[PDB]
């Protein structure tokens, strides 16, 4: 039959970067004698820590833990979060300041749905997280894009996080009477940038001045390599009253398939809206995993797991970034996350290399990623997918690498990438 | 500060049935002083899922990658078990493209609606409706259109059958416009317990193919039926199947409501793809360990007759429970499926001046009957008028919904307490 479906889906038919990257990989395994090395997957290749696994198996042995949890979450998990974040915020947080969602992505969607009215505007920073766009638009929202500008020096030397910056003048100028909120991602995916207390302080105050809700995506909150990680909500009472901070159990415990997340806010009424939306979207989040997470947070604090994970990742990047320092390719040292942006502009690719008709329209990186897969057998992600075409040139030379793999895998990627010397 | 939230939530402020019932049970626990309350208002199991499912779940957690994101449409393993389970039921060798895993049936129904709806579209629901249907439809820009499932005229004279509750199909078809995108059919029905027949579903389906209206069949209770057969509308005719999206629920099938794993199937691959795309944008991927647990639990269930075992177990639960209404002379609609039962309380002599909170004076009568029952007997039941639009409400104003998804002992204890109704004749 000829059913008319939602126009939002029928009018957006283009393959996305995963779909296109998977096809290229699919075919490049032709590289025979070689196994493709995938650094394009933004999720861990290994298992969650054993203590996490054990808590989940125990939880399943508790009859009612297998049934619907209260809509805002299991008290046990809301309590482990109260315990964990109360010291961080300097408040004796209560249940009203916490709400559990089915992962950070649906937690963000719950924030957007509880706050948006047809026509409303939401600002996002480029390179943005792919899910942000449909979440906002599916809630009747209009997306506004202000870039996280690269360093002019981006492709001559290795850059830092604080070198990618937002034009807070340009940002305060995108705010209108239709602006309901702004999504801020720190540590940033894919820049790895950890927004500073002042970069964040300015934003915070701008928004309280313009009464704009701050939806803060802090899923990589535990994965930072700077002396400190600043939470914009803990900056100044007024900012905190306008901030909804999202976290992820999956990214925290290397269990992306668990689908447990949470949203915290000092402004309980603001939060009630995300909570009510969550109730109407998912109703309740996975029960056995909520209990596992409640106990894992405690197991984690007791054994210094987060610090240990941060060191493991400092190591992983030491292993990985080394070949780029050797090859001469600049990159922005990650301040957090397990993502790294490498400039491939200096790589000499045949000006007549054969690319699919599907990517000639795309920015440069889509072709670089394609070549790299067919020629070196290494999968990397082109970041211009997280841009609006007109703001996209500032990164058409970059590639995103995800190092959430075990050390050995990373070292073998470094060896394969030595072939990048056959192209200066 | 002063932030304008979504008006949808700021406009719908009234307390729902759950809040009211819970409150009433609170102030009533005092009085009931030495009497524990009997809660038959909870629509979810009070016990653990079968030990075989529990074990599949703990085992699944030991496979590393099973703890990371699963493919957006579902883990192949679960899709395979679903293809294996339904291919014989349908009459096709179903493929991955006819199956899609969602985070429970509720969010799968939402995914279906979000993939098909455009601003202004209309979706028809049948009263009494499942609660989540309304916001799911409206949050996606839909306008809900209500058509009641009419109760038998003998409803409060004698026990009735699910088959006696009927949709007025001329009224239904007459409610279809060019704006009508889909209709939601829930069978076995929550809460009548009605198992729509092959004939009821044939006529419903033929009407839908005639007006090109998508059928969203909520069949989470597909395994919990007491009739000879359970008709799946999508298997009635190729034309009906092409307009149908059928929903299932791992939590309702395996007594595991906290797992949040469901699925949507359709012979129309393109129709299904829209539900899948929506799911991808709503939750991205469903819980991985539990999908794997479900993949295997489905295989275990077929090799041990688990679904048949649970049907018998529920036939017994109702036999235990309904027997008191037979002895008391209170008519009910014998359930044809589900673990819900609608019982008529119109005969109960509740004092005409009995006090009720201002909050429920405007509510259908059943809300007050529920209030009274909690206070005077310490038994919790839900007023089904919550699942009606006010203008169609009357037809169920004398009913109370009970849910027997409790263990036999608890049910037998409920029966003993309910004998007290004898004093109110």
């Amino acid at each position: 039959p000829k059913v008319v479906a939602n126009k939002y889906f029928t009018s957006n038919t283009a393959k996305d970067v995963w779909s296109l990257t998977n096809e290229a990989a699919a075919k490049a395994a032709n590289n025979q004698g070689r196994e493709l090395i995938n650094l394009g997957q933004g999720f861990f290749s290994y298992s969650p820590p054993q203590f996490a696994i054990k808590e989940a198996q125990k939880a399943l042995d508790i009859p009612m833990v297998n049934q619907y949890s209260p809509t805002r979450g299991r008290p046990s998990l809301i309590n482990s979060l109260i315990k964990l974040y109360s010291p961080i915020y300097n408040t004796e947080l209560k249940a009203e300041n916490v709400t559990v969602t089915t992962g950070a992505n649906e937690g963000i969607l719950s924030c957007l749905m509880g706050l948006l009215n047809a026509g409303d505007e939401v600002i996002v920073f480029e390179p943005f997280f792919d899910q942000y766009i449909p979440n906002i638009e599916l809630c009747g929202g209009k997306v506004v894009y202000v870039p996280i500008n690269p360093p002019k020096e981006l492709d001559q030397r290795n850059t830092r996080g604080e070198e990618w910056t937002i034009d807070f003048e340009q940002f305060e100028k995108a705010i209108t009477s239709k602006t309901k909120a702004v999504i801020i991602n720190t540590p940033h995916n894919p820049i790895g940038k950890v927004f500073t207390r002042e970069e964040l302080t300015t934003l915070g105050n701008i928004c309280v001045k313009h009464n704009v809700v701050i939806i803060s995506d802090e899923v990589y909150e535990h994965l930072y390599f700077t002396d400190s990680f600043t939470r914009i909500a803990t900056l100044s009472p007024e900012i905190g009253q306008l901030t909804l901070t999202v976290g992820s159990a999956g990214k925290s415990f290397a269990a992306t398939g668990w689908r447990i997340g949470w949203v915290l806010s000092l402004n309980a009424e603001l939060l009630s809206y995300a909570a009510k939306a969550h109730t109407r979207i998912c109703f309740a989040s996975p029960s056995p995993l909520q209990e596992a997470c409640a106990n894992s947070i405690n197991d984690a604090l007791k054994i210094g797991y987060f610090e240990k994970m941060r060191q493991e990742y400092i190591n992983k990047f030491k292993i990985f970034t080394s070949i780029f320092d050797e090859l001469g390719l600049p990159y922005t040292a990650p301040e957090g996350t397990y993502f790294v942006l490498v400039d491939f502009s200096k790589v000499k690719i045949p000006e007549d290399y054969p690319y699919p008709e599907e990517i000639l329209n795309k920015g440069k990186d889509f072709r670089i990623s394609h070549w790299l897969i067919n020629e070196l057998g290494v999968v990397a992600i082109p970041p211009t997918e997280f841009y609006i075409k007109e703001h996209e040139k500032a990164a058409e030379n970059l590639l995103r690498f995800a190092v959430c793999k075990d050390d050995a895998y990373l070292e073998n990627a470094v060896e394969r990438l030595k072939l990048l010397k056959d192209y200066l």
